[PDB]
């Protein structure tokens, strides 16, 4: 059972990046609109990383006497999100950092924002619509799209995981722009290994507003100022005090 | 009472931060004299590394349900120093290395050696002046300045943990300097949070005369050889096992 | 005891690095045959990695109270292979990828992968035949040569750990040739730090058939498919899915 259990998941996630990646060639050769193709990337990032997330949570909580294990297919996937999905940011909280810490206009960022929120929607449907198929044997239960409630420190720590994370990952992401290519998507999928592992057992460390709706929607749903002081302020502050830092401090300070 | 725990131990490090910002300001606007520049830059350096080392390590031990949670603030606030202290060292280790494996002249290594010092008794004292005002419940003992012995380990063990916790710290000082600068700043915050994490529940993974001397001044007092060997011997020994590696060992290598 | 235990394993490892950088040396100075020296090198690389690995992994049986401690050693050890080894792979899935995903040509190509057989078995023995003149107390039975079974998960999921593990450090490998040299052996250090993190309580992370053969052989002998195929042929398909990604995939994709 296990054995078809692991395969299947592993399956899946290969299976929605060769999809998605067969999407994006497909939408290469057919969307001459600059923004229609903005839209669809972005739609097809956020999907790839939403289904993926899911798919390794899952495994995750499938398998607790090795942790060490889904570390690294965390950090496998996250490579491959690197590797594949060149052009996007598959985040909210990444949009605004280049609205405000760079020279992306109001005008592509709300189609970017808008992307990622109805791909987190779409993503959460079709995690829904997948497992109910068959498939795995702990997909039968599909979550029964029931809130976890991923956070269980205090309110407090929650917000302060969630804005020093954004922080340290989109400071990073900002500071690895002028980095080779090839070593930037290594340096960032090692960061997001480690807040993954720094945070994941305390908020889940998504730092991620679209991702957090797709994970936790019926959490959300349930409890909405709760899940979206944690997961779409917080992360939103942590994008605030690089502003704060690396506009106002730095450059006077230095 | 955690609520405000938390947030006034997160306070005082960014005002610190904020306050040795500002004294590098100051002090660069009114210090013409390079050898008094270098003092004072020194002494604010290693002023805010021990400070927020301080806070970082009296919140890690009234959080130790979530470790990890911890590790984040470390990566955080190595981050930080690693952005606003730049020119200075805050390690005697760092002013040996460039003294012997660099070109720092030992009349200026020598006023940064007193520099740290002297900050590094300033913060204790400070240290303990703080905590003594009220503010946080678990501040009201400040810690007593009561021995803690940091190092459980077997003498031999500390030794070699400090020297080579100080050989790839300092290695991969030397060896980053070529590189970018934000993207270093990121790579060796990203090396003090392993370190930290490696040698912190051996030794505290200090690998810094001058910070051991403030985290442990009191313990230095009562067994002064024992503390004096791990603490300023073995991350010494780190630096000199560079130079044999670095000068004479590679060098005939290749 | 555990004094005159831990310093005999340090010892050995240092004196292995001495004795065949100096060998590296002799060879340089009476090897004018190309073919000849690229395989006495290899054989001298896979002999201190092989050796190295052995002291590690029997040093960190024997300290079971403080898993972080050989954390640091095996992060020290791994830097010091890449300062010292340079031009060698002491890997034969490293080989694979150069011939494949590179220029190596298969005539040199099988004169690396037969250096580092044969150094792997000899490295076996000189381990068996160390150990056996007394020095540690643990080194007294000299592991016995008996089967430990380092991989404990399913057969499914060993596979995966050391297909990724290879996948992950094999393309990190080909991405950080153009980074400088000195940057890249303190990436690939703290890299295989990480795996055997993240693999050695599953695996041990070798990724390496050649250093397998050397810390398995007896555990070869008894299961050979079983474990030729979690050490020999998954690693294998590591470096197959980085030739369909980085030659198929990805060109097509982008
Ligand atoms: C602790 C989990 C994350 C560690 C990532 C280390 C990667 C090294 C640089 C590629
Ligand atoms: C920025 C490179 C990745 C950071 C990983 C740091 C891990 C340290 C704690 C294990
Ligand atoms: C030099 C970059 C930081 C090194 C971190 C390695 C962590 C490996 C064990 C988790």
């Amino acid at each position: 059972s296990e054995l078809q259990d692991t395969c299947t998941s592993l399956g899946l996630m290969l299976s929605v990046v060769l999809l998605m990646g067969l999407a994006r060639v497909v939408a290469r050769q057919q969307l001459h609109r600059p923004v229609a193709h903005a839209f669809v990337l972005e739609f097809l990032a956020t999907f790839q990383l939403c289904c993926c997330t899911h798919e390794l949570q899952l495994l995750s909580e499938q398998h607790p006497a090795h942790p060490t294990w889904t570390l690294t297919l965390v950090y496998f996937f996250s490579l491959v999100h690197g590797l594949t999905l060149v052009g996007t940011s598959s985040n909210p909280c990444g949009v605004m950092m280049q609205m405000m810490l760079g020279g992306m206009s109001p005008e592509t960022g709300a189609v970017r924002l808008l992307a990622q929120l109805v791909s987190a929607l779409c993503s959460r449907y079709c995690t829904s619509a997948l497992w109910s198929l068959g498939l795995t044997q702990y997909h039968v239960s599909e979550r029964s799209f029931a809130c976890k409630n991923p956070i269980r420190v205090d309110l407090l720590k929650a917000v302060i995981t969630e804005a020093v994370c954004s922080f340290l990952f989109h400071s990073a992401l900002l500071h690895f722009q002028e980095v080779r290519t090839k070593l930037r998507i290594h340096l960032l999928a090692a960061l997001i290994t480690f807040l993954v592992y720094a945070g994941g057992s305390l908020t889940g460390a998504v730092f991620n507003p679209a991702l957090a709706l797709s994970l936790h929607f019926m959490c959300f749903d349930e409890a909405f100022p709760q899940f979206f002081i944690v997961y779409w302020l917080a992360p939103s502050l942590g994008i605030l005090l690089m502003i704060l830092m690396f506009s106002f401090f730095l450059p006077w300070l230095h």
